[PDB]
């Protein structure tokens, strides 16, 4: 026995799922892509519904051309840390876009969403004091709590009253934070943060909320979910990706914290990895600087969304949500055989969408993540609709 | 109070360093780049000795055609996730080129090296099982150790006997992976390896080597300060980044175990994070191919890192090292004002390098840390001898 033989059950467990079907979704590699929406995958004329390029920026002219731009002028890479070795002012100016799309006085990039949340998690709260959270948070929420020293207060899924009952027995003096997520991506479902914000306020915890899968489409200004329901002002930290609207990767949080700075000095996935490089930089504030006013890009998604969930749901597919509140439809499904059916069905058919099925999904949830983009076409997403009726029917789902 | 008083402390100290020197070392910002080893910084034409740039890829002509083609052809970012939401086939080709520069059959790719330090140590080693490490070794190595639930054991800096009797005093039966470091940074010293794996191969340990300061040029393949001391086929793990030699950001992972692709499936670092963008692999994927054959650079770099060496030892300053043993020569200074005072002096002289004082390097100990590129020609390398020369001999430490 070494290291590696802890796997063996994933090894095993992997194996007989890989037999049980006939492309490994774990696997899926594209082998052209033409567009944000249309790739082809085994060969074949794919439609991408499942990635999360939810406004389309990824060849987007201004995005490529300053991405190239950056490239010729600053070259592939940087100084090092940005602390210890130095920096361009490409990300400064990053930063400065964070700042005027959030209409906030702080703003921190990271090298990836995922380092955003593990490091101002396990930044902000030390021994003796709590972070409170949904039960079915986001993994890198999870990862900050254990990178960090602090108690976890984990709250029922999506229950307003559980974070009111957990939050007031918790000791009064030591500092707590709230961590909320906007949109739970796993069905496309919301928040209320409306009233969770007011529970957190009530019992003097700051918040902290991740806007990753509203960026650009919800709020006045695109800001979120938060924006959207009014709490502009309330919200102590917003940790946002740049991987899904913006079209890179990176991560960053946003605060109107006076002492915001400070977090620079002690937050070791800050201070310990190389800064971004220029392409990314480059494509980050340019993408960002447009998702400002990017009013018919946001109209597309949102179009597109409500018209496939409201034609799966009519065709009498089972949805996560009732009506449609984000930029992910997710289909459920019967049993495991059902959903790797449908997906295959699917994908020999022209289109890619996610399936997401135990343990990644609670035991019984066997999903279709449908994940909605700005340039998807009417069209498209008619056609969508009747390959869903097709393989529907097919397999027996509807 | 709140979440932001355990940083009062910080606050406070920082005023305190600002106050006492002109330059903010923490926030150095170039204005201008025009090659690896020159740069507009407050206004002065400057030469770059203080990044990790060892082998001036970053305006590799190939490299940077590289990237703008990925750019044009792929866009700026990413489906999501490589296991989730599938990849382009780019991923797919880094891991072969790192297959092929380290002559392993197993390669994964990381966002960062940061990410991949922290994935693979508390992915690896488990709950009743130890990392064995050296006391001042890397921050993302400790937090690696942080993140996982495993037992760590610190070994005395350097010290294979300490090494041993560590390992020896530890129970038989659990696993056991020992990480270190092939140069130590901070001094640009190296470590023992051979010495230092067979004492872990003795105790039955599992050995994981970080190779990020020694990339194409250490080893007859460049593949590290492990190759160079003999160790070719005797380290189980080998990680490294992109954003020193390669020229860009990512992290690695290389093995020759057979189980090592069910890292993938567990490592959460890994699963929960985008993949990288289209430019960024592509830079990296061509980077990483030249650097296979790069003796030409290689030769400079080492050239140039001795010259250095050589010639500040000549004059009289005390240096980390006897001999120039990596591509990291460091300046020891007696106290804060005077580290402080020649830094400026040579910042204002036209001279970049890294000052690393306390609390990043112990208490006492105050540098300044040269790190050399293969694109310094010697003229610059005998510009520099002559800055620090009329700089140490103006501040008093020469
Ligand atoms: C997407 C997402 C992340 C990860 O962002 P990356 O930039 O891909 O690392 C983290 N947390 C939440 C809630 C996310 O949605
Ligand atoms: C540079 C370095 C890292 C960090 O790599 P990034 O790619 O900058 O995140 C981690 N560990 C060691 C030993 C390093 O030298």
């Amino acid at each position: 026995r070494d290291l590696l033989s802890k796997f063996d059950g994933l090894i095993a467990e992997r194996q007989k799922l890989l037999d049980s079907g006939v492309t490994d979704p774990f696997a899926i590699v594209m082998e052209q892509v033409k567009s944000p929406t249309e790739a082809v995958i085994r060969g074949k004329d794919t439609i991408l519904l499942g990635t999360y390029n939810y406004m389309g920026m990824t060849f987007d002219p201004d995005v490529i051309a300053a991405g190239k731009e950056a490239l010729e002028k600053f070259g592939s890479g940087t100084w090092g840390s940005r602390m210890l070795n130095g920096t361009f002012h490409d990300h400064m100016e990053v930063e400065q876009a964070l700042r005027d799309f959030y209409g906030t006085t702080g703003a921190i990039v990271f090298s990836t969403g995922y380092m955003a949340n593990l490091g101002i998690i396990s930044t902000l709260a030390g021994k003796g004091e709590y972070v409170i959270l949904d039960a079915d948070s986001h993994a890198s929420i999870y990862d900050g709590c254990q990178q960090g020293n602090a108690e976890i207060v984990r709250f029922r899924h999506n229950s307003v009253e559980d974070l009111d009952k957990r939050l007031g027995r918790l000791p009064k003096e030591p500092a707590k934070l709230v961590v909320l997520e906007g949109v739970y991506s796993m069905l496309g479902d919301i928040a209320p943060l409306k009233e969770m914000v007011a529970v957190a306020k009530k019992h003097g915890a700051m918040v902290l909320v991740d806007e990753a899968h509203s960026m650009g489409f919800f709020g006045p200004n695109g800001r979120g979910v938060y924006e959207a329901q009014g709490l502009e002002g309330q919200i102590d930290f917003v940790v946002g990706t740049f991987s899904k609207s913006v079209g890179t990767v990176g991560g960053f949080v946003v605060s109107n914290h006076p002492k915001f700075e400070a977090v620079r000095l002690a937050c070791r996935p800050y201070i310990f990895t190389a800064s971004l490089p220029p392409s990314v930089v480059a494509t980050a504030t340019t993408s960002i600087r447009k998702l400002m006013t990017a009013h018919e890009k946001r109209e597309r998604l949102w179009s597109n969304a409500r018209a496939l969930h409201g034609g799966l749901k009519a065709m009498g597919f089972r949805l996560g949500t009732e009506t449609c509140d984000s930029a992910i439809v997710a289909v459920m499904l019967e049993d495991q055989e059902q959903a790797a059916m449908m997906w295959q069905a699917l994908l020999d058919g022209g289109l890619y969408v996610n399936m997401a099925r135990p343990p990644a999904t609670p035991a019984g949830t066997f999903l279709l993540r449908c994940s909605i983009c700005a340039e998807h076409t009417p069209a498209q997403i008619q056609t969508v609709l009747g390959m869903f009726q097709a393989a529907g029917r097919a397999v027996g789902v509807i």
